[PDB]
């Protein structure tokens, strides 16, 4: 059949049951937020920020915290931060292009010539209807996190759960240690996204849509990839349709239209309102309701920088960024998820991503040798066409001198470790997770001599529309260990620099074990702010200090995925001077792909990187440090 799955507890089963995300005790965030300014800010700032927190605390915060408890208890339905964080996204004016957009890659088809493009592309367009048709029949698996996958995720307890009503399922998962999460943003992978408007952009869906749209050298195509019945259209007629864009002749347009997807969400906003205008919205409609956007680019990856850049942002032609996500595949079948962060996270792409990788590499809809069906793809794909006045080729210009400029200041690179990875740490009764960021930590002091504002996102998708809670890796203790390494390696003996990390890993694991029970400080905060600015008040004094403004601005934004699917992945940096790191700590090394701007060298702190990621084997092995 057209499904990946076949699940007997119904896809969405824990929905109405997932536990509320908490709110903290203020006393608890002010004592956190604090505990993560010890290690940005010298004595003079600190106590300044620490008689801010005291008058907050008494004063007027109190006051919001007391609103935001009661307005939580009017709106059980959902989450206190999630109307604050779809504004953070949708409000943002700047180009979703770096600022917000990531990636994911994916591996190679184990078999070597199912990577060719054709055959690629084609089995990674089925696999991905195949997973919209499984949700939509609710025999997608539930998303759980389980303690021990052992004992709870077994037909046994799927045998026995999917007789306790959804008013009650969660707890049932939750007394053999599974956790259901959140799925509420599945409905926005397909037939989904961003429209640029004033003030705030619109998530716009059309689940009645049953077309694929594919972008070729700059030109929109579009075709049915479900019948008028709700099945799968023939994979054979598919690959025709696929073949019949690649064949395509046509050069690059003068104007490609895409450029303006990557404008500031204004400027955008105004040009989109002008192709209406010029009666371009049934044009326009296609392709915001395509189920996705499929993206055919012809040429290879030269290395990993190239495949970085290219999935991160290509050339401005071949991408619609607005699109829930772009499905990018290469000339030598090299294939990406780049998504449009607004509606969607890491947890939900990764379920997407790994289900499609696993169904296009394990049961292919068609093989290399396969011959496309004999269809009349000149009728069945419709090559859009824009009215464009002389308003929208000086925009789409603009657009593209814009793009051209941002990407040239980018720079991304990459280190696979191959020393250890989990194994050696977890033997070291280290976290893993916590060895990386003490590298990153360390090798920022080793590079530029300072401590800076770190950012680790941490899913809360355990509570109803959960998203994500920062883990603030920066602290007392990675600064302690970075100096002793650092600045003093004579002065410290091997078992006082292990002495060092172990406490590093344990405080990194106690902060994220708070962040994924919603016992970070940054979006209680984040959301009392945006509580005073909603109710028409001023910015209370606590978010005027420069030390709020620091610890928001930052210089190391982290991130990883575990995903055997998963070749690499990236985003640029939140901030003008600082790294956009993306991570993943594997068995037997250890990855990082990272960007920069121009005021920030990727390839040096790769190198620190590293050197920092030597010295911590070295002492974990009690080898004297080498300097
Ligand atoms: C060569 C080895 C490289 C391996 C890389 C591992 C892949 C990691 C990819 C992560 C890309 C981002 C995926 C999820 C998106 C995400 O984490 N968004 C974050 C969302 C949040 O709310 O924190 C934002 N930010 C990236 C800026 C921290
Ligand atoms: C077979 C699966 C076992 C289901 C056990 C149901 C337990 C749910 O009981 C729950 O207890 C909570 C604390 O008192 C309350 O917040 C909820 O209102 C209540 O429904």
């Amino acid at each position: 059949d057209d499904y990946l799955q076949h699940s007997i507890v119904p896809t969405m089963h824990y929905q109405d049951s997932l536990p509320r995300l908490p709110i903290p005790k203020l006393e608890d965030t002010m004592k956190r937020y604090l505990n993560a300014q010890k290690p940005l800010l010298d004595d003079s700032q600190f106590r300044r920020t620490e008689a801010l927190c005291k008058n907050f605390e008494t004063g007027v915060g109190k006051e919001l915290h007391a609103h935001l408890l009661a307005q939580d208890k009017q709106n059980k339905h959902t989450s206190y931060i999630s109307g604050p964080w779809f504004d953070m996204y949708l409000t943002a004016r700047d180009s979703i292009v770096l600022n917000f957009n990531p990636f994911m890659a994916f591996n190679p088809d184990p078999k070597s010539e199912y990577n060719d493009q054709l055959t690629r592309a084609t089995n990674l367009t089925v696999s991905a209807v195949r997973f919209l048709k499984t949700l939509q029949a609710g025999l997608l698996e539930p998303e759980v996190f389980h303690l021990n996958p052992s004992k709870s995720d077994t037909d046994a307890f799927k045998r026995l759960i999917r007789f306790v009503p959804p008013s009650l399922s969660w707890y049932g998962a939750y007394l053999v240690n599974a956790y259901p999460l959140d799925m509420s943003q599945y409905f926005r992978l397909f037939n989904s996204t961003r429209i640029p408007r004033p003030n705030r952009d619109e998530l716009f869906t059309d689940t009645k849509a049953r077309h694929l749209l594919v972008l070729r050298k700059g030109h929109f195509y579009v075709f049915d990839v479900l019948d008028q019945d709700g099945n799968i259209v023939n994979p054979l007629e598919i690959q025709a349709h696929l073949k019949y864009i690649l064949s395509d002749s046509s050069p690059v347009p003068e104007f490609p239209v895409a450029y303006l997807t990557s404008e500031n969400r204004d400027v955008w906003a105004e040009l989109r309102q002008k192709l209406i205008f010029d009666g371009n919205e049934e044009t326009l409609k296609k392709v915001d309701s395509a189920v996705f956007c499929l993206c055919l680019d012809d040429f290879p990856m030269k290395d990993l920088i190239h495949l970085s850049h290219t999935m991160l942002h290509g050339d401005g032609t071949n991408r619609w960024f607005d699109k829930s996500f772009n499905l990018i595949v290469a000339e030598d079948g090299t294939a990406a998820v780049h998504f449009e962060h607004s509606w969607g996270d890491g947890v939900a792409v990764l379920r997407f991503f790994n289900e499609v990788f696993r169904d296009s590499t394990q049961t292919p809809a068609i093989t290399p040798q396969s011959q496309p069906a004999a269809t009349n793809s000149s009728a069945s794909v419709e090559t859009l066409s824009f009215n464009l006045s002389g308003a929208l080729k000086a925009g789409i210009t603009a657009a593209k001198e814009k793009f051209d400029t941002t990407v040239k200041t980018l720079s991304i690179d990459s280190i696979q470790f191959q020393r250890g990875g989990k194994e050696f740490l977890k033997k070291k009764q280290l976290s893993p997770d916590a060895v990386a960021q003490l590298a990153f930590q360390m090798a920022f002091l080793r590079q530029y001599g300072q401590t800076v504002a770190t950012y680790e996102s941490c899913s809360t998708a355990a509570f109803k529309h959960g998203r994500t809670e920062t883990i603030r890796p920066a602290s007392i203790f990675t600064k302690r260990c970075s100096e002793a390494f650092v600045r003093d390696p004579s002065k410290h003996s091997v078992g006082e620099l292990q002495h060092m990390m172990a406490e590093c890993s344990k405080y990194h694991g106690q902060l994220t074990k708070e962040a994924a029970m919603g016992q970070g400080f940054d979006r209680h905060l984040y959301a009392l702010r945006y509580l005073a600015t909603a109710r028409g008040l001023n910015l209370p004094e606590l978010y005027l200090d420069p030390a709020y403004q620091q610890m928001n601005h930052n210089i190391l934004s982290t991130s990883t995925l575990n995903s055997p699917a998963v070749s690499l992945g990236g985003f640029a940096p939140v901030v003008p001077d600082g790294f956009g790191i993306a991570y993943a700590v594997h068995d037997d090394w250890i990855g990082c792909n990272v960007s920069s701007y121009s005021g920030r060298n990727a390839r040096e702190f790769l190198h620190c990187v590293q050197k920092c990621l030597e010295d911590i084997f070295d002492a974990l092995e009690g080898k004297a440090i080498k300097t």
